[PDB]
């Protein structure tokens, strides 16, 4: 049968990204509207600065600024937890060390406001170098892909995820940024717990030309696998 959280995704659901930030005491806030649509694993997103110039390279924030809508394959449809949260939601948090740099932690809100999936983020950067990969804006601005590991956390009646991007830098080498991950559902109602997979993803980032503002149009296609 089809599941309570499921069913709130059978179509296009309109998206609402809220991120505030610091990274070593540059405050910036960024905006998001779009829409999802999980029968496709599909996102399109734009997303603003309402703060100025970022502090941080776009392609940084991307996996911080919504995997229910994770196309789930119907053979693994028992395993998505973050349908299951819905619409209550669930709290995702992460640590994102940036290999020889400074590290983000965030929090996280996932939840429906009435017809919208809300997204309500703090992201919290310490310990960056001032002429390192981040702070410095030596990240290019294109395409990257990711396969995020997820299993239960039973104790915690929610999953774990790890999993390392690869940054392309602007000289040609790497920039890694290793991801741990967790996410608990805010109700106290059940939620499907998942066996070990992974989600696919690819992000395609692009501009907007009419645009003055900083900011970052997003195309994003998330898969489960491996099951």
């Amino acid at each position: 049968m089809v599941s309570k959280g499921e069913e709130l995704f059978t179509g296009v659901v309109p998206i609402l990204v809220e991120l505030d930030g610091d990274v070593n005491g540059h405050k910036f806030s960024v905006s998001g509207e779009g829409e999802g649509d999980a029968t496709y694993g599909k996102l399109t997103l734009k997303f603003i600065s309402t703060t100025g110039k970022l502090p941080v390279p776009w392609p940084t924030l991307v996996t911080t600024l919504v995997q229910c809508f994770a196309r789930y394959p119907d053979h693994m449809k028992q395993h998505d937890f973050f349908k299951s949260a819905m619409p209550e939601g669930y709290v995702q948090e992460r640590t994102i060390f940036f290999k020889d740099d400074g590290n983000y932690k965030t929090r996280a809100e996932v939840k429906f406001e009435g017809d919208t999936l809300v997204n309500r983020i703090e992201l919290k950067g310490i310990d960056f170098k001032e002429d390192g990969n981040i702070l410095g804006h030596k990240l290019e601005y294109n395409y990257f892909s990711g396969n995020v590991y997820i299993t239960a956390d039973k104790q915690k009646n929610g999953i774990k995820a790890n999993f390392k991007i690869r940054h392309n830098i602007e000289d040609g080498g790497v920039q890694l940024a290793d991801h741990y991950q967790q996410n608990t559902p805010i109700g106290d109602g059940p939620v499907l717990l998942p066996d070990n997979h992974y989600l696919s993803e690819q992000s395609k980032l692009s501009k907007d030309p009419n645009e003055k503002r900083d900011h970052m149009v997003l195309l994003e296609f998330v898969t489960a696998a491996g099951i």
